[PDB]
C-alpha cells in the first residue's frame, strides 16, 4: 500500500544500501574480515534472492540474442562452478551460486506494480552486480572461464535494472571473413607458443583492424551525413571498461616515453588511442543506425565488415588470448594488482561490447 | 552540423574519456606519475574551460537557494586558495584555479543547441567531477574549508550535468530551537576540548537527534498514508556518501562486536544504523512531499522540525565538529587511508544533502 513514487524510491534506497554493505565489506577485506566474511554475505544475498525467485514463481503458479547471450554465459558459469565443487564458506559458496545461476536463468527466461516485485528485482540487480564485484576483485579451466562468468554478473545486472528502467555485398563479407581467419590464425598461433613475437602480431593486427574498422564507420557516417536509448547506454557502459583499459596503457606509455627509455614501443602507444577512438566512432555509427540503391549497399557492406571484425575481436580475448595481463610496462606504472583489476573489468566488458554491438550491426544489416 | 543524437553521445563519449583519462592518471598517481603530472592535468583542463567560457560569453556578448549555495562555497574556495598562494604544479595550480571558480561562479550567474556548448557544459563537469575527486585523494584554516571546497566542486558537477538532463506551529519551531541551541553547545564545547567525553557527548547527540527525526519524519509519513525527478536524485546521490561512512563503521563494529573485544561501544553500531535509517526515512518523506487543518498543522510543524534539526546536523560537521576520522576502530579496519577517504567523500556529500533537505523541507513547510 505505497505510493509508486515510494515503492520505487525506497526499493532505490534498499538495493544502493546494499550495494555500500557490499563496498564496506570489500573495502574491510582488503584492508578483521576475511574472504570467508565476504563470501558468506554474498552467499547469503544469493539464498535471500533464491527464496525471493521461488515465492514469486509460486504466486505466478527479437531478443533470441540476449537470451542465448545469458544461457551460454551461464552455462559456461555452471561449468566452472562443476570445476570449483569437484574454509566453509569456500565449500558452500559454490553450491549457492550455482543454485542462483539456474533459478537466475529459469526466472528470465520464463518468468521475466506490487512493492515485493520492486524490491526483489532490485536486490538481485544488486546482488549480480556485487557478485561481478568479487568475481573481479577476487585446475586450469578456471582462467578460460573467467571473463565469461564476470560478463555473466554484468549482463544480468543490466538485465534486471534495464527491465525496470523500461517499465552488391561484395567487399563487406570479404573483408570480414580475410579478418576472422587472421584471427583464428592469431588465437591459434598465440596459444600454440604460450611467445613475445605472438605478442608483437597480436598488438600488429589489432591496430591493423581498429584502424580498418574506424575507416569503414567513418565511411558509413559520411554515407549519413551526406544524404533504442537502451542501446546507446549499453554500447557506452559496456565501451567505459575498454576505455578506461586504453587509458591506463596510454598514460603509462606516456610515462615511459617521457624518460626516453629505450623500450617505449609505438605498439602499446598508438593501440590503446587508436582502441578510444575506433570505438566513439563506432558507437555514434551504430546508434546513428538505430535512430534512422547505392547507399543502401554501401551501408550494408560496412555493416557487414564491422559485424564480422566485432565478432573477431571478441573472439580474441574470448578464447584465451587476452595478452595485456603480461604487459611489462603497465604492471609496473599501475602495479600487477591495479593492471590486473582493471583488465578483469575491461575484458568481460570488452567481450560483452564486441557481441552487442554485433546484434546491433546486424539487426541494422538486415533492414 | 551533427544530428542531436550525435551531439549528445558523441559529447558524452568525450567527457567520460576525459574522466576515464583522469581516472587512469590518479591510479598511476597512487602506484612514473608524481602529484605535479595530476595537478598539471588538471591545470590544463581547467585552462580549456577557461577558454570555453571566454569564448562562450564573447558569442554570447526560487532558485536563490543554488546560486546562494555556490556563491558562498566558491567564495570559501577562494579564501583556500588564497590561503595556499600566500613545485611549479603547486605554485601555478592554485592561481587557475582561483580563475576557474571566478568564471564558474560567473558564468552560471548570468550565462547558465550547438555542439559547441554541449562539448563546454560537458568538459565543465567532468572537469568539476575531477576537481573534486582530486580534493578528497590529495597553516590550519585550510582544515576547516576542506569540505567545502570539495562540496563545491561535487555541487557544481551536478549543477552542470543536471542543466543538461532537463534540456498552531508551536511543537516543530520548539523541538528546533531546542536542537539548535544544543548543537551549537556541542560544536563549541568539542572545539574548546580539541577530549573522549566530548567525542561521547558528540555520539549520544546524534543519536538523540536522528531518532527524533526518526519520529517526526514518520509521522509525517503516516499522516499522508492515512489521508521533482531531480531532486529526488540529488537527494540520493548525496545521501550514498554518508550511508557508505555509516556501513564502513558498520562492518566495523561488528567485525570488532565478533572477536568480544572489551572496547566494543553500542554509540559506533547503532547511531550508523540509526543515520541509514533515519536519511531513508527522511528522503521517502521529503519527495512524497514535493509529488503531493489538522493535518496541515502536523505536517507544517513535522517540516519545521526537521529543517531545524537538519541545519543542526549541517552545523556539526560544518563548523569543525568532524571526530569521524579520529575514530579508534575504523581506521584499524579499514586503515586510516581508506576511512580518511571515505568520510574526505561522505561528509561534504553530508554537508550538501544536509543542505539540500533544508530547502526542500523550507519548501515544504511554506506551501
Ligand atoms: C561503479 C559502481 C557500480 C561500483 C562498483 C565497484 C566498487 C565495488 C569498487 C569501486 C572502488 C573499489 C575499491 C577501490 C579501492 C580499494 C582499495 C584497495 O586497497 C588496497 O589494496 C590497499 C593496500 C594497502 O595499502 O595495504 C583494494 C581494492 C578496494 C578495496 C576496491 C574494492 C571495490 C570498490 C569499492
Ligand atoms: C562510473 C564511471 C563513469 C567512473 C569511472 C571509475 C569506475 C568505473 C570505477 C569502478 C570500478 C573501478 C576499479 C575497480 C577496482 C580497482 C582496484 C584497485 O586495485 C587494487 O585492488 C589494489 C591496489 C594496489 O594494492 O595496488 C585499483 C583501482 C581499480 C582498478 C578501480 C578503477 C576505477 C573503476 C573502473
Ligand atoms: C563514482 C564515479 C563518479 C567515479 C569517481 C571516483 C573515481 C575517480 C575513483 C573510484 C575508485 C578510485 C581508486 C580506487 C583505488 C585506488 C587504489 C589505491 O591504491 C593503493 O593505495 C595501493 C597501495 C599499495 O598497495 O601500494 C589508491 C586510490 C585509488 C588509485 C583510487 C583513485 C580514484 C578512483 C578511480
Ligand atoms: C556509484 C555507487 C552506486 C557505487 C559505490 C562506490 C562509489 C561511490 C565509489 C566512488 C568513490 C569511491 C571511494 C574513493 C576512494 C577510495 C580510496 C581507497 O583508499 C586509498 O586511496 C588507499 C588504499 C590503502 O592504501 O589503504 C579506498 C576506497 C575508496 C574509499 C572508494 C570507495 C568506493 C567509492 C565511494
Ligand atoms: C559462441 C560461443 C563460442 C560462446 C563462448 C564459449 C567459449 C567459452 C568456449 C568455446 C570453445 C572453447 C575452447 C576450445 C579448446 C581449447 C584448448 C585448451 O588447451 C584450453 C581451452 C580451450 C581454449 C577452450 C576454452 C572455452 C571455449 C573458448
Ligand atoms: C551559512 C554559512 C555559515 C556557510 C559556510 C561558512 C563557514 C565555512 C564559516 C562560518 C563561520 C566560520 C568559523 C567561526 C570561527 C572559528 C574559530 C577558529 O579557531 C577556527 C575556525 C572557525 C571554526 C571558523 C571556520 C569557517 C566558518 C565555519
Ligand atoms: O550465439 C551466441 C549468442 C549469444 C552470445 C553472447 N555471449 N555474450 C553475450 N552474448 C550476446 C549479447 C546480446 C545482446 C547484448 C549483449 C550481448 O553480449 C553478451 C554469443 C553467441
Ligand atoms: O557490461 C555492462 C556494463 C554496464 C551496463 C550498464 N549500462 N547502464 C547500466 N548498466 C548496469 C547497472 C547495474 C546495476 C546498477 C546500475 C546499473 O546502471 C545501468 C551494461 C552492461
Ligand atoms: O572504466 C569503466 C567504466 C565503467 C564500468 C562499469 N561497468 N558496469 C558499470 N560501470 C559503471 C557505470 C557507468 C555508467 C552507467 C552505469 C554504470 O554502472 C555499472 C567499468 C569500467
Ligand atoms: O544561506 C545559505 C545558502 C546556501 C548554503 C549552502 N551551502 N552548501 C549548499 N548550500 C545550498 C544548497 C541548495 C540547493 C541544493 C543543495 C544545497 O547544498 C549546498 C548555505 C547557506
Ligand atoms: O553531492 C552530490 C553528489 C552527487 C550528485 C549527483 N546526483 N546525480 C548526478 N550527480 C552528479 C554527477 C556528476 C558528474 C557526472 C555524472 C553525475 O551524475 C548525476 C549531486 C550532488
Ligand atoms: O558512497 C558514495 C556513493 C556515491 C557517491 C557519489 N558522489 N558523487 C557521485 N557519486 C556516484 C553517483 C551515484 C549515483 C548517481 C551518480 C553518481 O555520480 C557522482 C559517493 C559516495
Amino acid at each position: 500500500k505505497y505510493p509508486q513514487k515510494n515503492a520505487e524510491l525506497l526499493s532505490a534506497q534498499y538495493g544502493t544500501n546494499l550495494l555500500l554493505l557490499g563496498v564496506s565489506v570489500m573495502l574491510a577485506l582488503a584492508a578483521p574480515v576475511k574472504e570467508e566474511h565476504l563470501l558468506s554475505f554474498i552467499t547469503v544475498l544469493m539464498l535471500v534472492q533464491l527464496v525471493w525467485m521461488l515465492c514469486y514463481m509460486i504466486r505466478r503458479e527479437g531478443a533470441s540474442w540476449i537470451r542465448g547471450g545469458l544461457t551460454m554465459l551461464a552455462l559456461l558459469s555452471l561449468i566452472m562452478d562443476a570445476f570449483r565443487i569437484g574454509s566453509a564458506a569456500l565449500g558452500v559458496y559454490p553450491i549457492v551460486h550455482a543454485l542462483h545461476t539456474i533459478s537466475q536463468v529459469h526466472f528470465l527466461w520464463f518468468h521475466i506494480y506490487e512493492t515485493f516485485e520492486r524490491f526483489g528485482v532490485i536486490h538481485a540487480v544488486f546482488t549480480n552486480l556485487l557478485l561481478w564485484c568479487n568475481g573481479v576483485m577476487s585446475s586450469t579451466s578456471l582462467y578460460y572461464l573467467y571473463p565469461f562468468n564476470i560478463e555473466y554478473h554484468i549482463f544480468v545486472s543490466a538485465m534486471l535494472f534495464v527491465m525496470w528502467k523500461n517499465i552488391g555485398l561484395l567487399l563487406g563479407p570479404l573483408g570480414g571473413l580475410v579478418a576472422l581467419a587472421s584471427s583464428v590464425s592469431v588465437l591459434v598461433v598465440y596459444l600454440i607458443h604460450l611467445h613475445e613475437a605472438a605478442v608483437s602480431m597480436f598488438y600488429y593486427y589489432g591496430v591493423a583492424m581498429m584502424a580498418c574498422m574506424c575507416v569503414g564507420s567513418g565511411t558509413g557516417l559520411l554515407v549519413y551525413r551526406m544524404e533504442r536509448t537502451l542501446d546507446t547506454e549499453l554500447l557506452l557502459a559496456s565501451s567505459l571498461g575498454s576505455w578506461l583499459m586504453s587509458w591506463c596503457s596510454v598514460v603509462a606509455s606516456v610515462a615511459e616515453a617521457g624518460q626516453k627509455s629505450p623500450s617505449f614501443s609505438w605498439t602499446s602507444l598508438t593501440y590503446s588511442l587508436l582502441l578510444v577512438l575506433e570505438k566513439c566512432i563506432q558507437n555514434l555509427f551504430i546508434v546513428e543506425s538505430l535512430y534512422r540503391g547505392r547507399k543502401r549497399q554501401i551501408l550494408k557492406n560496412i555493416c557487414m565488415f564491422l559485424f564480422m571484425c566485432n565478432i573477431s575481436l571478441w573472439i580474441l580475448p574470448a578464447f584465451g588470448c587476452r595478452p595485456q595481463y603480461d604487459n611489462p610496462l603497465e604492471n609496473e606504472t599501475f602495479g600487477t594488482s591495479v593492471w590486473t583489476t582493471v583488465l578483469n573489468v575491461a575484458i568481460p566488458l570488452n567481450l560483452f561490447y564486441r557481441m552487442h554491438s554485433v546484434a546491433s550491426l546486424f539487426e541494422v544489416f538486415r533492414k
